[PDB]
């Protein structure tokens, strides 16, 4: 193989020298200089660093706040606690991973990179897929009477953690196994080989059409189907008597999402692609790591999203750090939200 293949992995580099050992076993400094490792080393250190305060943060901020229960605020805590999941979870491993250059755990190990990541990566995706089925139905109108309540905002958040489970588990039981990449600090599924002792170039078929391709159309389709109704535009300080104006800033946030989504995913989806296509074909180290940890930023984004457009939530937030008694006069034009001030309007 032009790429080094294992019984267990799969080291992306050549061994004509003799150098390659396994993943779980050894280190891969021949892969990069003595202190390549430790940016990423550093990476998930800082990473972490700023992925728990933020996602616990927003944990704890939305459930303490009373009016952020619509199903908006119900699928991004779900978010946030997915994006916690992984920071806690998943980016530890490959922090400790990154420390000593390889996979310290064990075959093990690799499953916990793999394992949350790919667990927190389609609670994202499948968030949006509820988010854009929202925007369906309360904006298009097939059904003018239909509405997104409290009750599917739940069945909405259990949807998306049904997803993930059916992608990030099935590897798990004699299927398509987690393989070291690039680097062999970030661990994904073996589209490296064409393995069929496990059904390596078949369940990869699986994830990228069931758990990926479905998604966009949809997100696309709604998106689409806005053509006409919500076209990208703006209005003044309130609208139906500060509904609208906070209603469409909001649909603005949920096809942002998947914005953000398409930035960091498209990069690792496009190069994990690239190989399975070329199945053990010349590729470099560097070429498959940066795509991995370029897209292990998805623990971040969408509580900084949930933050930075939304004034329904950003009031709300800075309100547990001190807990005073009343509102701001620049205010969010809908009550702004607090733990024991004016979390209150009177309905009209």
């Amino acid at each position: 193989m032009n790429g080094t293949e294992g019984p267990n992995f799969y080291v992306p580099f050549s061994n004509k020298t003799g150098v390659v050992r396994s993943p779980f076993e050894a280190p891969q400094y021949y892969l990069a200089e003595p202190w390549q490792f430790s940016m990423l080393a550093a990476y998930m250190f800082l990473l972490i660093m700023l992925g728990f305060p933020i996602n616990f943060l927003t944990l704890y901020v939305t459930v303490q706040h009373k009016k952020l229960r619509t199903p908006l605020n119900y699928i991004l805590l779900n978010l946030a606690v997915a994006d916690l999941f992984m920071v806690f979870g998943g980016f530890t491993t490959t922090l400790y991973t990154s420390l000593h250059g390889y996979f310290v755990f064990g075959p093990t190990g690799c499953n916990l990179e793999g394992f949350f990541a790919t667990l927190g990566g389609e609670i994202a995706l499948w968030s949006l897929v509820v988010l854009a089925i929202e925007r369906y139905v309360v904006v298009c109108k097939p059904m003018s009477n239909f509405r997104f309540g409290e009750n599917h905002a739940i069945m909405g958040v259990a949807f998306t953690w049904v997803m993930a489970l059916a992608c990030a588990a099935p590897p798990l039981v004699g299927w398509s196994r987690y393989i070291p990449e690039g680097m062999q600090c970030s661990c994904g599924i073996d589209y490296y080989t064409p393995h069929e002792e496990t059904n390596n170039e078949s369940f990869v078929i699986y994830m990228f059409v069931v758990h990926f391709i479905i998604p966009l159309i949809v997100i696309f389709f709604c998106y689409g189907q806005l053509v006409f109704t919500v076209k990208e535009a703006a209005a003044q300080q309130q609208e139906s008597a500060t509904t609208q104006k906070a209603e469409k800033e909001v649909t603005r946030m949920v096809i942002i999402m998947v914005i953000a989504f398409l930035i960091c995913w498209l990069p690792y989806a496009g190069v994990a692609f690239y190989i399975f296509t070329h199945q053990g074909s010349d590729f470099g180290p560097i070429f498959m790591t940066i795509p991995a940890f370029f897209a292990k930023t998805s623990a971040v984004y969408n509580p900084v999203i949930y933050i930075m457009m939304n004034k329904q939530f950003r009031n709300c937030m800075v309100t547990t750090l001190c807990c005073g008694k009343n509102p701001l006069g620049d205010d969010e034009a809908s009550t702004t939200v607090s733990k024991t001030e004016t979390s209150q309007v009177a309905p009209a």
